[PDB]
């Protein structure tokens, strides 16, 4: 409760600092690095690129990120541990499913789902006694009947641990609306929910509703836009054609309504990623060189030429985070 | 083609003896096992429960089994060196890909699912050196785009090594015609082709037709019946209702219009079972406590019974497999 889990141990809340809270070191599918490494080249060299773009990032000030990643995005725990240790950043692990979860994940009651949570939270992840300090949960607009069990397990797991929720959301059909509504049919309070992907929307009037019911908004895709690379289809896809101002100024806007309480950027960057084109990681690193850096490095400058305080500026990226990571029971 | 490779190193063609060619150590997900173990008890409960099923079979005749899970049946290699050795029956491991691929497989293109098939069988599984003996395809059905991309590249895997190839279907739906087709489209000999879950389907005309044009027929899940218990669905719509007498019927049926070098049969069994309702492997146990056993207890027996000479028998559980596992390139 005083300490935060992460893949080194637990740290006190005083030395998270600087936290980025919606990140990953590689984007993959279960037992895929296992399997196939030489898809990155090799996992010596997935590791080197993760650690060298970790230390830029500490030296831009950033002590602690948030690695998102499910058992079905294929995190890799023990490559946690290892880049943390070598880059000498903390590293919080994540708990709960995303959209490709297979056969044995989907055939589960939210019973047997509860239990696997918690498994991870309490025992650990695998057999290496790591412990998550984060639940992750996602819907692909709207909800199917799998997804709808997950949150309600993600609620009761948090409820029971004191561990905050984050979710992934197709924030163009406001999933944030729906997410909310199981989360409080289960009892959580928005306080321990961050509602993510929502930079992915113009709709200042969808965002200022949930800022108003307590939730906390993940405005983590500030680096993502395809302007340029409008060449590129599958690029153009995920990536979009607003600019990263455009992405960046929400920030502002929420700020000016006083929201400034209830919001969490981030970049969603990576070092490796399978589970989409061939070469993605390429096109993303040519429009992302500064990668994790680029929130200190290219958003914050930005935002305090606008108008936006510092004092404001460490508020959000150190303040927010502590408070929604620190273990919290009802 | 001298040696096949197994969990514990290569054997000699003469060492494999009475051979199960379509079995499971564990049916389960890719990385599930090492996530959840204790979905199974724990990670030790299951190898015990495997090992002492593997010393009854052995204790029947059996010598060795084909572990059909590819990496989406969450194939865990370790554990399959771990009981081959304490039960001191052979395992054979293989690649390929199942009907539950993630995001990073299913977006793969017919170039690269060729180079992880080839990775598995020469190279070896993971970073343990354990090479895979045989690849594991499936079609649920008419295939889709993927899954015709899939059995592209099982085609060019097994064309460059010599590999066997060992197939799901949907038997109802005469799958193992449009399977053929693709091989053939690339190249493919039959007889280096399993077209199994044959044993699903009544209709022998689908059947005998495969047969006469080479590919081998596995009449693999001899003991799967839910006869008795259609008071429970998800098992019934599992184990279907007919008999194990009719699947093994099946057998003497093409022995009798001559294709007994074409016949494979297996038990498709298992000792843990994920990838489906909670409790299902209760219900199997149930239903069938000899496990791997069945297929020499029983249904050989059953065969000799119904008038099959046991040379015969021989031939189709030691003989045809042989022939089936030892690489065999192209002339
Ligand atoms: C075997 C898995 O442990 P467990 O059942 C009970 C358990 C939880 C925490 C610790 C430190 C030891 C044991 O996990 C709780 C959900
Ligand atoms: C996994 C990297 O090995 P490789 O590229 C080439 C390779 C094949 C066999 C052996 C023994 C070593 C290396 O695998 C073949 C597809
Ligand atoms: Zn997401
Ligand atoms: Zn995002
Ligand atoms: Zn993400
Ligand atoms: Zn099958
Ligand atoms: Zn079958
Ligand atoms: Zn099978």
């Amino acid at each position: 409760g005083d300490r935060i889990n992460t893949v080194r141990g637990p740290i006190t809340i005083s030395e998270a600092g600087f936290t980025l809270t919606h990140e990953h070191i590689c984007g993959s599918s279960a037992g895929f690095l296992r399997a196939w490494p030489e898809f990155f080249g090799s996992r010596k060299a997935l590791a080197e690129k993760a650690v060298r773009g970790l230390r830029r990032a500490r030296a831009a000030g950033v002590r602690t990120i948030v690695d998102v990643s499910t058992f079905d995005i294929g995190r890799d725990v023990s490559l946690l541990a290892e880049v943390s240790r070598a880059a000498d950043v903390h590293i919080v692990a994540a708990t709960g499913l995303w959209f490709d979860p297979p056969l044995s994940m989907r055939l589960r009651s939210v019973e047997e789902l509860t239990q696997f949570f918690l498994r991870e939270i309490q025992y650990g992840i695998e057999d290496t006694g790591i412990r998550a300090g984060i639940i992750k949960v996602a819907t692909t607009g709207k909800a199917t009947p799998f997804q709808e069990l997950v949150l309600k397990a993600a609620a009761r797991a948090s409820l029971a641990t004191g561990v905050p929720v984050t979710t992934h959301t197709a924030a163009s059909q406001r999933d944030g609306e729906q997410q909310a509504a199981i989360f409080e049919s289960e009892g959580l309070s928005p306080s321990r929910v961050c509602i993510g992907h929502s930079d992915d929307t113009d709709d200042l009037s969808y965002l200022t509703a949930l800022a108003a019911r307590g939730y906390l908004i993940g405005l983590d895709g500030i680096p993502w836009s395809a302007i340029g690379l409008e060449d590129n289809a599958s690029a153009s896809a995920l990536l979009g054609i607003r600019s990263w101002q455009t992405r960046a100024l929400l920030i502002k806007a929420l700020i000016d309504q006083g929201y400034m309480k209830q919001i969490l950027v981030s970049n969603d960057w990576t070092f490796g990623f399978s589970s989409y084109v061939t070469n993605i990681m390429d096109v993303m690193d040519r429009v992302n060189p500064d990668g994790m850096a680029f929130i200190p490095l290219r958003v914050i400058p930005f935002l305090r030429e606008k108008g936006v305080p510092q004092e404001t500026l460490a508020g959000i990226t150190v303040t927010n985070p502590a408070r929604f990571l620190s273990p919290t029971l009802r």
